Order: structure tokens, then sequence, then C-alpha cells
């Protein structure tokens, strides 16, 4: 199932505090945010497995066969910083919940992720699909639950409205949009969605090719478009909860599960914490995973799987013993991941406009052209906050 195992990716533990941090500091004002993100991940995505039903090479395979040398192992290296940038959000995430649980310090939450981790990896498919389906329902039904919630809610619909409108609001705006950009339009799942659909075909046919690209344009947008509104409601119904309100450590994912008090009551602490832990677990293992498909599709070799989990758990630990908050780093974290995007989408832009790599698969020139244009936005957003973060 490819869209079902990365689909977690779109609900880790960097949406959930970017959703919330969003709404508490900056109401319903970077709805628009959301939207866009959610729309540009779409067509992304769709080129993404277009690119490996069409050609049969995940995207880090086409660069390496293609690109001269110094060119591939710049951009290893900078997928490399992207996957720890991932798994940092997640393995931080994940030892969060694991605090608002049991009350462990975030040290120890880090550790038991760790034994968990470690764990995780070794098992195999057939003993971890009863746990992607568990993972899956605390998720979906955590979503669902902001779903009714932004309901009873009773946002304020004018503010709603107005925040459909793109506006930003001083130098902290451009910082949680590019934020909830990255967090949605994630690099490693744009690398990875090639692998998951490589390998899909029956007997070759361009005929076979055509049906893929539309079933999964149908199931990647179907996907989409749930995850968007359930992000959409969470960013409204912490927008509702705290924006205006003065509530300390309003936005934080320890007190984010006020968002729901008023749903679930006194089990929303518990249901939010699970569903927090369930989606920190369960992305970083997914997440370790791509980033060992990712490197033996750029270099050809690959690292021992126990020692790419040991060298992405200790920029979380390093984290934990600087006191640092861990929403804060879950939130810069998916700043950096936004960053990695241009990288991405230069050669998924080229290659699916190929014909020697997609036949008579090629990309239609709008949709390549669109890609373009997302490109440039998000290497803009990425200038601007650059720029207001030095001077000016
Ligand atoms: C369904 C999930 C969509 C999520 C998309 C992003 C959030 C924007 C959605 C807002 C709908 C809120 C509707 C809640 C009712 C509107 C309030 C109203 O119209 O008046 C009711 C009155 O206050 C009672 O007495
Ligand atoms: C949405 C964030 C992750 C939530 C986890 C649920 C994923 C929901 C996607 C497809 C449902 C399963 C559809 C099964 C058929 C697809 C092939
Ligand atoms: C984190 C990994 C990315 C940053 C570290 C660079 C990885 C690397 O090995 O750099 C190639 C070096 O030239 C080989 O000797
Ligand atoms: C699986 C069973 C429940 C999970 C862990 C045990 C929780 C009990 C151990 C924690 C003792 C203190 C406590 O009651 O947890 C409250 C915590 O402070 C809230 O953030
Ligand atoms: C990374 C810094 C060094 C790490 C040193 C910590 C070693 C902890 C080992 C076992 C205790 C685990 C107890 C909690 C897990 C329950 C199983
Ligand atoms: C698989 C996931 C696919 C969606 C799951 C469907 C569940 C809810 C619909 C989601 C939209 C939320 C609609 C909320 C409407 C509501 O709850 O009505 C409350 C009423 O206003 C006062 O009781
Ligand atoms: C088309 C324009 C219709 C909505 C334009 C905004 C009007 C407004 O101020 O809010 C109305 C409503 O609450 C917002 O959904
Ligand atoms: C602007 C409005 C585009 C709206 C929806 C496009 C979604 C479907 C577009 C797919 C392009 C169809 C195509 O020609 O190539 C795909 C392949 O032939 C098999 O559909
Ligand atoms: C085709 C798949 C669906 C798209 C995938 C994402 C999932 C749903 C996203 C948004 C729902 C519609 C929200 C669009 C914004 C409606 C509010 C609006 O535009 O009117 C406000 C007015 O303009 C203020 O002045
Ligand atoms: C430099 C970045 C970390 C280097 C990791 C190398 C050894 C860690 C200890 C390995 C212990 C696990 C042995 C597994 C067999
Ligand atoms: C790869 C690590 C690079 C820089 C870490 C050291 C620089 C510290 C910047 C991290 C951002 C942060 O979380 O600190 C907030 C503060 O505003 C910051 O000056
Ligand atoms: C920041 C701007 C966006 C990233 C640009 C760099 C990405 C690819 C350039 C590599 C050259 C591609 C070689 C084509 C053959
Ligand atoms: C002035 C501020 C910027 C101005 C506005 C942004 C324009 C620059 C951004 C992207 C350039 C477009 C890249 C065009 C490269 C595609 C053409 C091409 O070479 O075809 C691809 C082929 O598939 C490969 O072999
Ligand atoms: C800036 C926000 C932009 C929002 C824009 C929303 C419209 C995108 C909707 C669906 C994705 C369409 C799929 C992307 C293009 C793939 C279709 C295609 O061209 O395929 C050709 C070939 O026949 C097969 O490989
Ligand atoms: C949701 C989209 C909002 C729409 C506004 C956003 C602006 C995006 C730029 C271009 C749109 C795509 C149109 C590209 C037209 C030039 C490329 C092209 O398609 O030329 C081939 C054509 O078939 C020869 O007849
Ligand atoms: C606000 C931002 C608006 C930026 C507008 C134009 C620059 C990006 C669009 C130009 C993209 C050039 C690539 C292209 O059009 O097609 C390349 C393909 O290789 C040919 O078949
Ligand atoms: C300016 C537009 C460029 C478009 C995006 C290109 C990415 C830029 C390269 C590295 C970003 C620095 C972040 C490195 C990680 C910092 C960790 C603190
Ligand atoms: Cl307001
Ligand atoms: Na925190």
């Amino acid at each position: 199932g490819p869209a079902v195992i990365a689909s977690i990716a779109y609900m880790d533990p960097g949406n959930f505090a970017t959703n919330i941090e969003g709404g508490a500091r900056y109401g319903y004002s970077l709805l628009w945010v959301i939207l866009a993100a959610n729309l540009m991940a779409m067509v992304i995505q769709n080129l993404s497995a277009n690119l490996g039903i069409a050609s049969g090479r995940n995207l880090p395979e086409l660069i390496r066969e293609r690109w001269p040398r110094p060119l591939v192992w710049f951009y290893w290296i900078q997928a490399e910083l992207v996957a720890m940038a991932t798994d940092l959000a997640e393995f931080l995430g994940a030892a969060l919940a694991i605090q608002l649980l049991t009350g462990l310090p975030m040290f120890w939450g880090a550790v038991v992720t760790g034994v968990v981790t470690f764990w995780l990896l070794n098992l195999q498919k057939r003993g971890t699909r009863p746990l992607e389906l568990a993972v899956g329902a605390f998720v979906l039904m955590i979503g669902v639950a902001y779903l009714v919630q932004v309901v009873l809610a009773r946002p304020d619909l004018a503010a709603v409205g107005a925040g459909f409108v793109p506006r930003l609001q001083g130098p902290g705006s451009a910082y949680l949009a590019v934020g909830i950009i990255g967090a949605t339009v994630m690099p490693h799942v744009i690398y990875l969605h090639s692998a998951l659909t490589q390998g899909r075909i029956q007997t070759d046919t361009t005929e076979e090719k055509r049906r893929l690209v539309r079933l999964n344009r149908v199931d990647v947008i179907a996907a989409m478009g749930l995850a968007g509104l359930i992000n959409m409601s969470m960013l409204a119904v912490a927008a509702a909860t705290f924006h205006g309100k003065n509530v300390e450590n309003a936005g934080d994912l320890t007190t984010a599960y006020q968002t729901l008090t008023p749903l679930l009551g006194p089990a929303a602490s518990v249901l939010f914490a699970v569903a927090l832990l369930a989606s920190g677990l369960s992305s970083s293992a997914v997440g370790t995973m791509a980033g060992d498909v990712i490197m033996q599709g750029f270099m050809g070799f690959h690292i021992p799987l126990w020692l790419r989990r040991l060298i992405t758990m200790l920029p979380a630990f390093i984290v934990i013993l600087l006191g640092m908050d861990p929403s804060s780093v879950l939130i810069l974290s998916q700043v950096i991941l936004c960053f990695g995007v241009p990288f991405a989408l230069v050669p998924l832009l080229l290659f699916t406009a190929r014909r020697d790599v997609m036949g008579a698969l090629v990309t239609r020139r709008s949709f390549t052209v669109i890609g373009w244009v997302i490109a440039v936005i998000i290497i803009a957003l990425n200038g601007y906050l650059l720029w207001e973060l030095l001077g000016g």
C-alpha cells in the first residue's frame, strides 16, 4: 500500500506542532497556507508517483544514473540532512508523547522511543501490519475528532473566511508559514513516492502505466483532501481555543489536548498523546526506511539500518540535553525541510518532462509549468524568510 504507509508522514508530530502553534498564535490567518501547501503536495506527489510508474526507477536512482558524480554526492548529502530533520520532529514527537502519558523526563522519553524504534525496525512486514492499522486507527479518529470539533467550536466565520486570503503578519508569520509548507511538502516523501510506485506494473505496457497513473491520482487527491481538511480543522480549532485568550503556553503541544476537551472531555489528554505517540513512532520508522532507500538510490550502497537509526537519534538527545522546547524544535525542523523542497523539485520537474524517461507518459506542459511556479513560490518564501532572519 504505497499511499497508506506514507500517509502517516502527512500527520506526523510536525503537522501537529505547526497546526496548533499557527492557530493559537495567528488565529485563522494561515489557513491559506495549509490549503496552498496541500494543493502543491497534490501536484508534486502526483509527479513523483508518475515518475516511478512511467520510468520504473525512483528519483534518487535516476539522479545517480544520469547526473555527474559531484552533483549526485551533493544531492545525497542534502537529502541526508533532510532525513535527519524529518526524524528529529518525529522522534522527539514520540518522546514528548511519552511525557504526556507517563510523565517521564524527555531524556527517558527518548530512551523509550529509542528502544521501541530499534525494536520496530527488526520486525518483518507481516508483524507490523497490525501495528500500522492500529496507529492508523488512533490518528484517523483524532483527525475526525477535529473535523467534528471545528463545527462544535463555532468558529468566527468572518475570521475563517479572511484566513483564506493570502496574508502575512510579521516576520514570525513567514517562519511558521514555511514550517507549514515543509510539514506537507515533505522532501523525503518526494523521493519516497517514486520508489513506492516503481515495480507496481503488471505487463510493462503503456496501457497498464496510464491505469496506475489514473488510480494513483484518485488515491492521492482523496487522501490529500482528507489530510488537508484535518490540518485546517486542527488549526481552526486551535485558533478558536487559544487565539485571543491569554493562555500561558498556548500553541505548545503539552496543552494542545485542550482543543478537544469540550468534545472528548477528560479523555482528550490521553487520546491526543496516544495519537501523537503513534504518529511519531510510525513516521519515524517510515522515515528510517525511506532514508535507507534514498541513500541506496543516490549512492548504490547503504549503511547498516542500526547505524542510520543511531545517527538520527543524536540530534534528538542533544536537543533534550540543551533543554530546548520540543514543540519549538518540531517547528524548526519543518522549516529546514521546506528548504530542501526546491532541490527535490528541480530533477522531478526535469525528469517528468523528458520522453526518454517517461515514454508516452510525459507530463502535460501545463502541469510542468504549474510545477515550476510552485518551485519559484517556495524559493521566494525561503528567500523572504532567510532575508528577514538576517536583517532588514
Ligand atoms: C468540516 C471541516 C471543514 C474544515 C475547513 C477549515 C475550517 C473552516 C470550517 C468552518 C465550519 C464551521 C461551521 C460551524 C458553524 C458555523 C457557525 C454558524 O454559522 O452559526 C452557528 C451559531 O453560532 C450556533 O448558534
Ligand atoms: C478537490 C480536493 C479538495 C481540495 C484539497 C484540499 C482539501 C479541502 C481544502 C479546502 C476546502 C475548501 C476551502 C476553500 C476556501 C473556501 C473559503 C473561501 O474561499 O471563501 C472565503 C472568502 O473568499 C473570504 O473573503
Ligand atoms: C527573476 C526571478 C525569477 C524569475 C521567475 C522564475 C524563473 C526561474 C525559475 C525557474 C526557471 C525555469 C526552469 C526551466 C527549465 C525547464 C526547461 C527544460 O530544460 O526542459 C526540462 C527537460 O525535461 C530537462 O531535460
Ligand atoms: C499552486 C497550487 C497548484 C494547485 C493545482 C491543483 C491542480 C492539481 C490537481 C491534480 C494533480 C494533477 C496531476 C499532476 C500532473 C500529472 C498528470 C500528467 O500530466 O500526466 C501525464 C502523463 O500522461 C501521465 O504520466
Ligand atoms: C490553480 C492554478 C491557478 C491558475 C493561475 C496560476 C498561474 C500558474 C501558471 C500557469 C498555469 C498553467 C497554464 C500554463 C500555460 C502555458 C503552458 C502550456 O500549457 O502550454 C501548452 C499548451 O497546451 C499549448 O497550447
Ligand atoms: Cl480575529
Ligand atoms: Na513543549
